């Protein structure tokens, strides 16, 4: 058997709304000692990985490692609901047909429980986080999540620059051009909420509304965004789990 249970089924709500939008099929691999997951855009453009380790679930048993395949439209229709403070147990059998979904009153006199067909896909995950970038920076995810919906009223495309100690994200549409300038400092009266920026040489990559936007749909999961940006490779962006994460890759536009 494998038997994931979330203490809230909120957390695995609000972790599927990360991917929700941004792609359309998942896997599951499900290890015995978490599980992991990675959802790839279609135009391949963004990449969404996620790690749940042990220590996220209340109970957490996994004999052999399996993979589940969703359709994350499917998933989110049997997720979203009235009861997040169900405990949800996500429950399956060897050489797995479908994903059982378990959610359990307080009181134990409510058990949905739900079976999700599966979807067979040929598993090639991708490693494509860097060892070094060009610059990493954090910064309150809300914060973020302002800031790129507030520029991707201009154009569909987002630039960030970097640069010693500046922190500029700009756009330019036919409306006219928006640029939001944020300094890295520090601050006592919450501690998440201060910037800190590490430029290990200076930035200047252009990414697609579209995706950034779908990128702050996990500042739900995080107080905190980590963004590690490079010419060389995809832009990382990620939150923080309780004991892991949800990761963005994004790849810059070239010359669009």
């Amino acid at each position: 058997m494998l038997e994931a249970k979330f203490e809230e089924a909120s957390l695995f709500k609000r972790i599927i709304d990360g991917f929700k939008d941004c792609v359309q099929l998942v896997n599951f691999q499900c290890k015995e000692d978490g599980i992991i997951a990675q959802a790839v855009d279609d135009s391949r453009v963004l990449l969404v990985s996620l790690e749940i380790g042990v220590e996220a679930f209340q109970e957490y048993r996994c004999d052999h490692p399996v993979t589940l395949g969703m359709d994350l439209t499917s998933l989110s229709k049997i997720l979203r609901r009235g009861n997040n403070t169900d405990t949800l147990t996500l429950i399956a059998d060897n050489t797995p047909d479908s994903i059982i979904l378990l959610f359990e009153d307080t009181k134990k006199d409510r058990i949905a429980e739900y079976s999700l067909k599966l979807m067979d896909i040929d598993a090639d995950f991708l490693k494509i986080e860097e060892l070094q970038y060009d610059s990493t920076l954090s910064l309150p995810s809300s914060e973020f999540s302002k800031i790129v919906r507030d520029l991707s009223q201009l154009s569909d495309s987002i630039n960030i620059m970097i640069t010693k100690e500046t922190i500029k994200f700009v756009a330019d549409g036919d409306i006219g051009s928006g640029s939001v300038i944020i300094k890295p400092f520090v601050d006592m009266e919450h501690p998440e909420t201060s910037i800190k920026l590490e430029m290990d040489q200076p930035v200047d990559l252009t990414f697609g509304a579209k995706y950034l936007l779908d990128i702050i749909k996990g500042s739900s999961l995080s107080d905190r965004v980590g963004i590690r940006l490079s010419s060389e490779a995809p832009a990382l962006f990620q939150f923080d789990l309780k004991s892991g994460f949800l990761q963005f890759f994004l790849a810059p536009k070239f010359n669009d």
